[PDB]
């Protein structure tokens, strides 16, 4: 099996993780410093946000130079001090590679303003790396991602009198993927980090490469096309690498960025799918939409993953539900109109579910149980709180809560001064939730999470194996099993915040005796029909194996 | 049914709860300001400890005075304006009345070690208000309370030539109950402070202060003899008040101490039997000897109320068990040899296990869920921790922990200049254990605490209702009913760290449905021979209503 369908991952920002020399922005000695908590953590791979030179308008995600390190972060030294330390404790490094748009201060995008013709007549090869329109009149009915800021996906360019595309903030026009040169100035930046020893990527925004009239513009087959060459390259140039793709769409679109046995896409899939569900569910006390669109979701090729989540960087994301559901889900977690952005609500996990430890406890087990790697956001593991006070999503980028000491040991520089400021509210801020407490505390959500991955990590049936719902005459109690390699996983959780029960359809398994799997306490043998009852206490989560 | 028999009791400690002019040390003034935070929490009954003069050898219970406030408190102008803020918002106030003994510098033990005449030829009336001794050979066959200090219960004092008897501490002078001019002088000691609208006292140690030869000097049926006039004084003239006794014995030699119908003692007795096979049965996963040391007790009288707790401003006492119980108790509550003391354990109740909340909340139910008044200890109602770099038992007395300022709002003095120092440590500490942050948190141990006040409250079976052991056939599962005025509870809890299935003997129930107490879930229809199964997580607790 390859290594990414085992792993950990866990997303962090370099520049809000650990400040290494005291102006208050998060920079690669630091990180390297803190390498030892990732590792004793249960973390396998660390997925590091943009680390490239950007002006930063969406926080990195406007690439300026694709082949650099941001100064802010250090040199391009101290990423390779990074990367050796990281590998020598049996880390891997992904990093996120920004292939539908660049900065508009990319040295492309200024040379590409400049008109088809360079002025002294002969013919401008940047100009073609954007897309442009005489009139911003062509794509037009394709959405609006960042509904609260802009306005049109077409901007006019003050000095070429054009309009240029933009999916995302005018200050990041996007790339033309029709024009070959496009083609293999990412490839070579692919090729540059990959040569110097980086794992693979995450692949942003991966469904909004090419745009066609008369199409929403997502998920065209051009789009799959260029796709499929990126792994062609990366199969033939670095086998072993890993490519991971952003795509919210709905399951039948999801599955493609997979390609097929035959014409290879990407490895791993965020399963955007299944999130939003996890959170209506508990608040309606009916997980049947979590079953529901898990079975629309189609089998994926032989070296495929899911990589399962429950919060990432970014707002937690409506664009892929229906419109009620939406309307429900704003009405139940985004009670403030502060709150929401984008068609998204812009809150930490912890937040999100009242700060309740047994919702996060259930959660973050329904998280390491499905088909899938899971990936954990920076700080949740501590259950880190939100600033929404902040612009746009950077409220849910908080710094990373060390301890109780100075902005929460994050820097030496006072709050005030840090990139963003971290928490001090009395419920989350970095007195009361911070690192250094938790290691300290028996009981804390860090040892639980630790415990709790290590408790996965004894059971591959939990990476590899298969699924299957089980019914339980109860809305409020999920059951699914998974094999792999004989063992038989059976996992029981209530979504409701009182003691409930079920019938569990154990039919397939009558004469089997599960057993937890922390101590093997031992249940009643199934016998008979096998209609199997249970009772869960408010939000409790059984881990069970089926003796044979 | 009597006001005692329906409240919920919380025991605190004036120096220690809140200072209020800014000298480290709780004041009168300062506790009044916190009333309404006791009267939210759901607390009827604030039970106080010692509030007179003393030099506090022994925090309070070394008496000097009997009708005074300790200067360190305040004025008796301000327990005034307290006892009226207390009763202006339905709070009863009870009191701590020291009796077996005083402190070796109240004035009756100062004027009667001057011999058994004066200089001058007249009889020293007070020589005879404690026991003496020529040769101290009087009452061998006796155990030492305090067996870490005292050698011997008899002191030889300088002034008086003389031994002097203690129960306790040598400077603890006992009482001399085969004196009638002494239970005179505790008759009036009582009638000074009722008389200003107390509601009862707390009586300390009730079962040493009769002595007599050839016994155990405990539980001696004259003692019984006293209390039983000072319960008659107090029905006879200060109807409507309550009388509580601290009588840590087995359970038929505690249960002596209610008197019976005829003849009545104690309205109330902390149940001392069941509050250390708590502790127990959760270390060793099984309930077994909670059901036995409740099966030994005897029926109670009409009038009688156990009152039910878990920890206290003592040592977790080991006093009333076996051998075999007491090491291993010691194994596994005790891992550092400075935490035991007396026999016992001086550590707080999250501490105790392992600031694990799921642990806290559950003997927090069966606390509430047994047959009893309870009382809270301050402070556990967030989970504070304990100091062992305190001496004797004040380590469980650190000042409450009120926000996250100066001495965790305890007091403006810094914590150097406290009474005692606040706890800082990163766990426990403050800055992360405060009620500021805990009234801000959804999800606080403190809401929690609350909630389930109003639970109880709901539901009067807790308070009044008898009390039925059912089967399980998993000595983990822990499950009894409650019944009083047609309504039957079902009480279901799990002790064991995993998940644990069960069969429970409903067969008196065949076809009622058990729903939940909270929400109102119910449950499958019992049916057939009412062998009801189970199945628990971890330290869940089920609070089940029976329907007709
Ligand atoms: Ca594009
Ligand atoms: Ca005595
Ligand atoms: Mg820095
Ligand atoms: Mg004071």
């Amino acid at each position: 099996p390859e290594w990414y369908k085992s792993a950990v991952f866990y997303e962090l920002s370099v520049r809000t993780f650990q400040d290494g020399n005291g102006d208050g922005k998060g920079d690669f000695p630091g990180l390297t410093s803190r390498l030892d908590y990732l590792k004793n953590l249960g973390v396998d791979c660390l997925w590091l946000l943009p680390w490239f030179p950007s002006p930063l308008r969406d926080d990195g995600y406007d690439v300026a130079d694709y082949r650099g390190i941001h100064p802010d972060l250090g040199t391009l030294d101290d990423f390779k001090v990074f990367l050796r330390e990281a590998h020598a404790r049996g880390l891997w490094v992904i990093g996120d590679l920004v292939t539908n748009h660049t900065s508009s201060d990319h040295p492309w995008f200024q040379a590409a303003r400049r008109g088809p013709t360079l002025p002294d007549g002969s013919p401008n090869e940047y100009h073609d790396y954007y897309v442009w329109s005489d009139e911003g009149k062509e794509y037009a009915d394709t959405r609006i991602i960042f509904t609260d800021t802009e306005v049109s996906n077409w901007t006019l360019d003050e000095q070429a009198g054009k309009y240029y595309w933009h999916r995302f903030f005018a200050s990041q026009p996007d790339l033309n993927y029709d024009n070959p040169k496009v083609v293999e100035e990412l490839h070579g930046a692919a090729r540059f980090w990959l040569d110097l020893g980086l794992d693979g990527f995450r692949v942003d925004a991966v469904p909004y490469l090419i745009e066609r009239e008369g199409t929403s513009c997502e998920n065209l087959p051009e789009t799959h096309e260029i796709l499929k060459g990126f792994r062609a390259m990366v199969d033939r140039e670095y086998p072993g690498r890993l490519l991971l793709a952003e795509a919210t769409q709905w399951p039948e679109e999801v599955v493609e960025y997979f390609g097929t046995e035959a014409e290879p896409e990407f490895h791993m899939c965020f399963n955007f799918p299944v999130m939003p569900r996890l959170y209506m569910s508990l608040k309606r006390e009916d997980t049947s939409s979590i079953r529901e669109i898990m079975g629309r979701l189609p089998k994926i090729p032989s070296f495929g993953q899911w990589c399962i989540f429950l919060r990432n960087h970014d707002e937690l994301t409506l664009e892929m539900v229906t419109d009620d559901e939406r309307a429900f889900m704003y009405a139940a977690y985004a009670p403030d109109a502060r709150m929401k952005i984008n068609v998204g609500i812009r809150r930490r996990l912890a937040p999100l579910l009242d700060n309740d430890r047994r919702r996060i406890e259930l959660l973050n087990t329904v998280l390491l149980a499905l088909p899938g790697s899971p990936v954990l956001y920076y700080g949740d593991e501590i259950g880190m709180g939100d600033d929404l006070g902040l612009p746009d999503r950077n409220g849910v980028r908080t710094p990373m809560q060390w301890n109780a000491g100075t902005s929460g040991g994050f820097s030496t520089a006072q709050p005030s001064d840090c990139f963003f400021p971290p928490i001090q509210d009395p419920v989350y801020g970095f007195g009361r939730v911070n690192v250094q407490s938790q290691l300290q505390d028996p009981s804390s959500l860090l040892k639980w999470t630790a415990r709790q991955l290590e408790l996965r990590r004894a059971h591959p049936a939990f990476a590899h194996g298969d699924l299957t719902f089980i019914e339980t005459g109860n809305p409020a109690i999920l059951a699914f099993t998974r094999q792999y390699d004989g063992e038989t996983l059976l996992i029981v959780s209530n979504f409701a915040g009182n003691a409930q029960a079920g019938l569990l359809d154990l039919a397939p398994f009558v004469g089997r005796a599960p057993v937890t799997l922390s101590g093997a306490s031992p249940l009643p043998v199934v016998t008979g029909n096998g209609q199997y009852p249970v009772v869960m206490g408010k939000y409790d989560y059984y881990w069970l194996r089926l003796n044979s």
